[PDB]
């Protein structure tokens, strides 16, 4: 049986721990936390952790642990099965990139067409959307989001960008509830994360829904993928298991568990999510470096400097 320190959503994390119960017998149990909790506790615990496997929505938490040596290496078959173009790879191969979540635009099709959305999510933060377009400051992937644009752009075009959406935006409070806002007519479009739109139209149907997706493609920072991940803690005293749990991850029945369980992308190129996502690949996500604490710190204070 193995522990798994579980920085990703419990309905994930479930699900793939029960596939995997299911599929070998083997038990897992769940610790759940934030990630960056999580790996500074596995940062301090070191050799005598209980932790078999970390389990993250954000494979950014892993460098610090790599470059503390706390990681195994894992499989090079089992990397590869994920290991599609613009897919992040731990250099150490001691850790796996296994899943995706997008930021997209979401607008009302009734109102507006592909044909009025921009090439840039630069280009929403402007006058010509002003009262048109929501955005969620306090999110995640918003700050993600302007990291990204930070080390893509630098830091005039990410602050412009931030000072641009205070002006011409609308502000909500979470990707939900912009969602909402599209849906009931308030806001024409809005910038948010993938999952929160395919959950509604796996539940409502597309055809009864106004709103659809824009995905701006062409590496541009508004394609941003943020990847989920696995992996084995050096300090392990059950490599056995633990690897075939990070196996398993990566395997074809595990990344249908994955899938679903919720709108993620998946990185092996033989599953189908059933919430009828469109390829990786499809998605022509840009290749950035992993969000650190620093680029956090960073990104809240040009979020501060813009007045949001
Ligand atoms: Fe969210």
């Amino acid at each position: 049986d193995i522990t798994v320190y579980n920085g990703q959503h419990k309905e994930a994390a479930t699900a793939v721990a029960k596939a995997f119960e299911q599929e070998t017998g083997i038990k897992v149990t769940l610790n759940s936390g934030k990630s960056e909790q999580l790996a500074g506790q596995l940062k301090e615990e070191g050799d005598k952790t209980p932790a078999d496997v970390f389990y993250t929505e954000q494979t950014a938490t892993f460098a610090d642990l790599s470059e503390a040596g706390l990681l195994a290496p894992i499989s090079e078959q089992t990397i590869q099965q994920t290991a599609q173009k613009g897919v992040p790879l731990a250099p150490k191969k001691d850790w796996i990139a296994l899943s995706g979540r997008s930021r997209v635009v979401v607008y009302d099709h009734t109102k507006l067409s592909e044909k009025d959305m921009e090439k840039s999510v630069l280009d929403y933060a402007t006058p010509k959307w002003k009262g048109k377009i929501g955005y969620v400051s306090t999110s995640g992937a918003f700050l993600e989001q302007v990291v990204a644009l930070s080390k893509m752009k630098g830091d005039k075009v990410a602050l412009n960008w931030l000072k641009g959406l205070k002006e011409n935006g609308k502000l909500y409070a979470k990707n939900s509830v912009a969602l909402q806002a599209v849906e009931n007519g308030e806001v024409p479009a809005a910038l948010i994360n993938n999952y929160a739109w395919y959950n509604l139209a796996k539940e409502k149907g597309v055809e009864n829904l106004k709103s659809r997706l824009y995905f701006v493609r062409h590496q541009d920072p508004g394609a941003l993928v943020s990847y989920s991940g696995a992996a084995v803690l050096k300090a392990s005293k059950n490599q056995a298991e633990a690897q075939k749990f990070v196996d398993f991850l990566a395997s074809k029945k595990g990344q249908e568990a994955l899938v679903a369980a919720r709108a993620e992308y998946p990185l092996r190129a033989d599953v189908v999510s059933p919430f009828n996502l469109e390829p990786y690949e499809k998605l022509e996500a840009p290749v950035v470096s992993a969000t650190t604490a620093q680029d956090k710190e960073h990104a809240i204070k040009l979020i501060e400097e813009a007045g949001l």
